Protein backbone atom coordinates (compact mmCIF):
# COMPACT_ATOMS: atom_id res chain seq x y z
CA UNK A 1 0.00 0.00 0.00
CA UNK A 2 2.94 2.25 -0.60
CA UNK A 3 1.46 3.97 -4.03
CA UNK A 4 -2.19 4.06 -2.60
CA UNK A 5 -0.60 6.40 0.02
CA UNK A 6 1.25 8.43 -1.76
CA UNK A 7 -1.10 9.71 -3.62
CA UNK A 8 -3.67 10.77 -0.98
CA UNK A 9 -0.16 12.39 0.77
CA UNK A 10 0.05 13.64 -2.67
CA UNK A 11 -3.62 15.54 -2.81
CA UNK A 12 -3.01 16.79 0.33
CA UNK A 13 0.50 18.72 -0.39
CA UNK A 14 -1.79 19.56 -3.47
CA UNK A 15 -5.03 21.37 -1.50
CA UNK A 16 -2.40 22.77 0.72
CA UNK A 17 -0.64 24.41 -1.63
CA UNK A 18 -3.60 25.90 -3.23
CA UNK A 19 -4.78 27.32 0.48
CA UNK A 20 -1.48 29.00 0.26
CA UNK A 21 -2.30 30.36 -3.08
CA UNK A 22 -5.57 30.82 -2.54
CA UNK A 23 -3.93 33.22 0.69
CA UNK A 24 -0.90 34.99 -1.06
CA UNK A 25 -4.38 36.49 -3.35
CA UNK A 26 -5.89 37.67 0.10
CA UNK A 27 -2.49 39.05 0.78
CA UNK A 28 -2.85 40.96 -2.27
CA UNK A 29 -5.81 42.82 -2.49
CA UNK A 30 -5.40 43.17 1.49
CA UNK A 31 -1.71 44.79 1.77
CA UNK A 32 -2.75 47.21 -1.25
CA UNK A 33 -5.90 48.79 0.66
CA UNK A 34 -3.65 49.25 3.50
CA UNK A 35 -1.05 50.89 0.42
CA UNK A 36 -3.30 54.11 -0.35
CA UNK A 37 -6.40 45.02 8.20
CA UNK A 38 -3.25 45.92 9.80
CA UNK A 39 -3.84 42.41 11.70
CA UNK A 40 -5.89 40.75 9.40
CA UNK A 41 -2.35 40.79 6.39
CA UNK A 42 0.03 39.80 9.08
CA UNK A 43 -2.44 36.70 10.26
CA UNK A 44 -2.29 35.98 6.41
CA UNK A 45 1.20 36.27 5.83
CA UNK A 46 2.09 34.23 8.55
CA UNK A 47 -0.40 31.12 7.90
CA UNK A 48 1.48 31.54 4.19
CA UNK A 49 4.92 31.40 6.03
CA UNK A 50 4.06 28.28 8.40
CA UNK A 51 1.54 26.23 5.98
CA UNK A 52 4.63 26.47 3.75
CA UNK A 53 6.95 25.08 6.10
CA UNK A 54 4.25 21.85 6.11
CA UNK A 55 4.56 21.78 2.70
CA UNK A 56 8.13 22.25 2.76
CA UNK A 57 8.52 18.95 4.58
CA UNK A 58 5.43 16.77 3.86
CA UNK A 59 7.98 16.99 0.40
CA UNK A 60 11.01 16.26 2.34
CA UNK A 61 9.44 13.13 3.41
CA UNK A 62 8.72 12.28 -0.25
CA UNK A 63 11.90 13.37 -1.62
CA UNK A 64 13.57 11.08 0.97
CA UNK A 65 11.35 8.26 0.34
CA UNK A 66 11.91 8.36 -2.96
CA UNK A 67 15.31 9.01 -2.98
CA UNK A 68 16.17 5.72 -0.81
CA UNK A 69 13.92 3.30 -2.63
CA UNK A 70 16.10 4.15 -5.67
CA UNK A 71 10.11 0.88 -12.05
CA UNK A 72 6.73 2.22 -12.84
CA UNK A 73 4.72 2.85 -9.74
CA UNK A 74 8.22 4.85 -8.86
CA UNK A 75 8.37 6.70 -12.05
CA UNK A 76 5.04 8.05 -11.77
CA UNK A 77 6.21 9.35 -8.18
CA UNK A 78 9.11 10.87 -9.11
CA UNK A 79 7.17 12.86 -11.58
CA UNK A 80 4.69 13.74 -9.39
CA UNK A 81 6.91 14.83 -6.39
CA UNK A 82 8.49 17.38 -9.76
CA UNK A 83 4.86 19.07 -10.37
CA UNK A 84 4.14 19.50 -6.77
CA UNK A 85 7.19 20.48 -6.18
CA UNK A 86 6.71 23.26 -9.38
CA UNK A 87 3.69 24.42 -8.48
CA UNK A 88 4.90 24.95 -5.06
CA UNK A 89 8.09 27.37 -5.88
CA UNK A 90 5.15 28.67 -8.07
CA UNK A 91 3.09 30.13 -5.55
CA UNK A 92 6.19 30.78 -3.41
CA UNK A 93 7.55 33.03 -6.31
CA UNK A 94 4.53 34.62 -7.61
CA UNK A 95 3.97 35.87 -3.31
CA UNK A 96 7.65 36.19 -2.64
CA UNK A 97 7.18 39.30 -5.62
CA UNK A 98 3.74 40.39 -3.69
CA UNK A 99 5.38 41.60 -0.30
CA UNK A 100 9.22 42.96 -1.25
CA UNK A 101 8.50 45.20 -4.33
CA UNK A 102 5.14 47.30 -3.39
CA UNK A 103 1.79 46.23 -5.36
CA UNK A 104 1.84 48.49 -8.31
CA UNK A 105 5.25 49.85 -8.88
CA UNK A 106 4.84 53.04 -10.73
CA UNK A 107 9.12 52.46 -11.80
CA UNK A 108 9.56 53.16 -15.45
CA UNK A 109 9.67 50.11 -18.21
Amino acid sequence: GFMEEFFEQVEEIRAMIDKISDNVDAVKKKHSDILSMKEELEELMTDIKRTANKVRGKLKTIELNIEQEESADLRIRKTQYSTISRKFVEVMSDYNTTQIDYRDRCKAR
